[PDB]
Order: structure tokens, then sequence, then C-alpha cells
């Protein structure tokens, strides 16, 4: 086909990316993360109980409110690193962006409020592969690809940095391609790995001048699901010994004052240096010697086969527009703009 449908992505704090898909007849609309890094489709359901909290603030999918929907029923259960929901299969028809097809999903009924009531969005589009679809689910994007509607086998994401302007597109997805808006110069295009997983090699990464970590080789998930960059507490220990940076609960901070002259942080991708510099990765709330901030970088052990891998999340790709393509197996990066 000749088809590229477009998403648009609301932007949340610079750190929570998601936009908005249609489920059954008529349509039900909810807030979703299109997630490279997981591979499933799920909603909050009706069925799911009030006792969890995150169902009375989420939105709720009821299936006897779609004439489209098809009950299936099979259980299903998934488990992210940062916490685990259950429900039940079912079939209906989702619209994303133009495009229109009839995909199995879950009906979540257990959703913890950790972290869920941290959610600004209700669900989540798993946008990787068959291979790390629990259930074996076919995904969304092989149901897309399979329509034979698009002009490419491909999607990117445009992920925009947060402004106070009430227009200012907070991010985008395109089904079919690239948005040359939101890009500049030519893709670089670096290989899979292997099929089922949006992962490539990673040669080095530089805090500085020397290049301090990952010396001979690692991996990098390119996640879209991701906030932050994320590496092996290892690597992260280390790395944030270098920026001086001090370990809190829940992040990494900096004097804010000190933000600003920290070094560059390269991550060596396909025979090129991608850089970050400390306005890349520092949140500079303000610049006072008194207050401490937060740096878009943290450690997660990602457990085999997946991992250990440092994880490419919006911290990464704000600056590099990312086109993800299937049918030659490569990631692509332009910088974005
Ligand atoms: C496998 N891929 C990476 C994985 C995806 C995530 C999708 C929703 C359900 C769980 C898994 N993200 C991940 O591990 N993160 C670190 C923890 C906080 C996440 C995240 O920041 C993600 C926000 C949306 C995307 O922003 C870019 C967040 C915050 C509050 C509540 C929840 Cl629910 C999730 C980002
Ligand atoms: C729910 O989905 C499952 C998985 O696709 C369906 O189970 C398969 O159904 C086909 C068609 O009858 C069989 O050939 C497969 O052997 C089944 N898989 C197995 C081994 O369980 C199931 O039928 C669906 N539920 C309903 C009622 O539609
Ligand atoms: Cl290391």
């Amino acid at each position: 086909g000749n088809t590229t449908s477009s998403v648009i992505l609301t932007n949340y704090m610079d750190t929570q990316y998601y936009g908005e898909i249609g489920i059954g007849t008529p349509p039900q609309t909810f807030k979703v993360v299109f997630d490279t890094g997981s591979s499933n489709v799920w909603v909050p359901s009706s069925k799911c109980s009030r006792l969890y909290t995150a169902c009375v603030y989420h939105k709720l999918f009821d299936a006897s409110d779609s004439s489209s929907y098809k009950h299936n029923g099979t259980e299903l259960t998934l488990r992210y690193s940062t916490g685990t929901v259950s429900g039940f299969l079912s079939q209906d028809i989702i619209t994303v962006g133009g495009i229109t097809v009839t995909q199995m999903f879950g009906e979540v009924t257990e959703m913890p409020a950790l972290p869920f009531m941290l959610a600004e969005f209700d669900g989540v589009v798993g946008m990787g592969f068959i291979e790390q679809a629990i259930g074996r689910v076919t995904p969304i994007f092989d149901n897309i690809i399979s329509q034979g509607v698009l002009k490419e086998d491909v999607f990117s994401f445009y992920y925009n940095r947060d402004s106070e302007n009430s227009q200012s597109l907070g991010g985008q997805i395109v089904l079919g391609g690239s948005d040359p808006q939101h890009y500049e110069g030519n893709f670089h295009y670096i290989n899979l790995i292997k099929t089922g997983v949006w992962q490539i090699q990673m040669k080095g990464v530089s805090v500085g001048s020397s290049t301090l970590l990952c010396e001979d080789g690692c991996l990098a998930l390119v996640d879209t699901g991701a906030s932050y960059i994320s590496g092996s507490t290892s690597s992260i220990e280390k790395l944030m010994e270098a920026l001086g940076a001090k370990k809190r609960l829940f992040d990494y901070v900096v004097k804010c004052n000190e933000g600003p002259t920290l070094p560059d942080i390269s991550f060596h991708l396909g025979g090129k240096e991608y850089t970050l510099t400390s306005a890349d990765y520092v949140f500079q709330e303000s610049y006072s010697s008194k207050k401490l901030c937060t740096l878009a970088i943290h450690a997660m052990d990602i457990p085999p086969p997946t991992g250990p891998t440092w994880a490419l999340g919006a911290t990464f790709i704000r600056k590099f527009y990312t086109e993800f393509d299937r049918r030659n197996n490569r990631i692509g990066f332009a910088l974005a703009r």
C-alpha cells in the first residue's frame, strides 16, 4: 500500500509518553503507551474490581458495549520489571491513527497500585516482536503488516521536550515511515542482533573523554516504553561515580548548580558516537547549589535472555528520532527536531 498513519502523543513532564487508541464498536478510547520493549496489548477491564484503585482512576473497557467484541477468556498474566498485571484475552477492533485492525488483547482485572496509580495512561500497546508476546498473541503491528496497507513495514517515534506552550506537539509515532519534519539529515542504520527484539550491539559508553564503560561491548535495547536510560547496577554505579551523582531512593541526583558542567555521555552505536550533554540528561528544576536535580538515567537489571542490557529510553529518543524497521531488521537514528 501507500499508507502512513500518524499518532499524536502526549508528553507528561518528559517522563511519560502516550497516545490514544480506540477499541470496540462504537470505539472506546484509551490512553496507552506504545512500547517497543514488549509485545502485548492490554487495557483495564470493566470486570476489574474497584478493590484495585488503579481501576477506579483509569478507563475500563466494557465488552458488552461493543458489537464487534468477540469472547475468548483465556487467562493472561504479564510480568514487567515494574509490576504485574493479569486478566483474560478478548478480541475486538482496534483503531490506531487511521488504521483499523482486529486484535487480540488483554482485559486487565488485576492492576497493582504500584506502579499504576502513577500512570497517566490506561494501558499499553506493545510494539515488540511476537517472540516476546506472552501467550503468543500476534502483536498488533504484525496484524497491521498483514493488512498490506503500509507504504513500508516500519514505524517511527518522535518524542519532544516538554513545553509550557499550549500547542507544542508532545510526540509523534508514524506507522509506515518517518516524518522528515522531525529529523534532520539521514538515518544511520544499525542491524538488530537478531529478529525478535529491538536490540542492537553497543561498543562502548563514554563519560567525558574516557571510554569508561562497556569497554568490550554490550547490548542496547531501544525501548520506547522506558522513560530514562538504564544500565546494569554495576555500570550505573561507575557512571554515577564518574559524575559525582548521589543515590537517592527513587533516582540519582546532582547539585543543580553543577549539572550544566557535568561531562557528556556518549553511546557508541553502529560505528558512531551518540552524545547526550548534561542539558540532555539533567532535569534542571533550578540552578541553586542548595537543591538537588534528578538525572534521567538509572539502574535496571534486566534478566536473561534479554538482559543484561542497557535500555535506550526517552532520554535518548528525544535527541534521536528513531525508526524501527521490521522489513530489514534494523533501527535507524536521525537527529530529532
Ligand atoms: C519494557 N519496556 C519499558 C517499560 C514499559 C512499561 C509500560 C507500562 C507498564 C509497565 C512497563 N518501562 C519501564 O520499565 N520503566 C521503568 C519503570 C517506570 C516506567 C514509566 O515511566 C513509563 C511511562 C510511559 C512511557 O514513557 C516513555 C511509568 C511511570 C508511572 C507508571 C507506570 Cl505503569 C510506568 C518506565
Ligand atoms: C481463544 O484463543 C485461543 C488461542 O488462539 C483459541 O484456541 C485455539 O483454537 C484453535 C481453533 O479451534 C485451535 O486449533 C487451537 O488448537 C487452539 N489452541 C489451543 C491449543 O488451545 C481459543 O479457541 C479461543 N477461544 C475462543 C472460545 O474463541
Ligand atoms: Cl561496565
